[PDB]
């Protein structure tokens, strides 16, 4: 399938502003130099990548658990995307994935084996090959 | 900075469902096997990646134009993310960026040179080195 979204930016870098849109979800995410590089109000490309990766991993982990005969009740993942100003250029350097899963029946060892393998598996993780480090922490709850 | 988001998935792959949530604003993006791999209602990780990339590129193009002494009035970018369940595995194979810009004073050829140079050097585009091709179509309006 082919998925689409859009963005508009007005003005220069430090004084301009933009909006990212997912029109069919009625989402407008405003973003600026302060919201992307500092701590200003709004969102940024990095927040949306974090959501994409969290969404991918949660689904992939559930799929993988189901293939072992242990479909999950719930998989909750937080993604954290590190943006640094290095080296003289801003870079996505590290992504952390923190998952908590409620999975009837499975052992902790088997769960941890599956989670570590799901980290290296599906579209978003692989597309994001330019990220130097992806770190997983996973636990049964 | 460190940017955060989260996703919750409940159940197995084909009958389960999930929701992606942003930290900075109140967005809930539902997603499922039908909305990701078919044309069922909902959004998907690929839509959020599209939005991120569109937003990166619009801002990066505006920054470059400004460095040449031509800050844009408006940069509007559509991103199209192609997902294929090939070869065996779901993969982001291709991203298309389609940009239209209002830029006072600039010639078309100069704009186009700048736009093609901008499409490489920035955080999301470099982070998505995993994607086989990224193709830009740009025009001055």
């Amino acid at each position: 399938p082919v998925r689409k979204a859009k963005a508009v930016w007005e003005g220069g870098l430090r004084q301009g502003k933009g909006v990212m849109e997912l029109q069919s979800q009625a989402f407008q995410g405003p973003y600026s130099y302060p919201s992307r590089f500092e701590e200003g109000e709004g969102t940024n490309p990095e927040e949306l990548i974090a959501a994409a990766h969290a969404g991918c991993f949660s689904m992939a982990l559930a799929a993988s658990l189901e293939r072992e005969g242990f479909p999950p009740k719930r998989v909750s993942t937080e993604a954290r995307v590190h943006l640094e100003v290095v080296d003289g250029k801003p870079t996505l350097t590290r992504i952390e994935l923190l998952t908590e899963a409620e999975v009837p029946g499975i052992s902790s060892e088997k769960f941890l084996e599956i989670a570590e393998a799901a980290k290296e598996g599906c579209p978003v993780s692989r597309a994001l090959a330019g990220v130097k480090e992806v770190v997983l922490t996973a636990r049964l709850v």
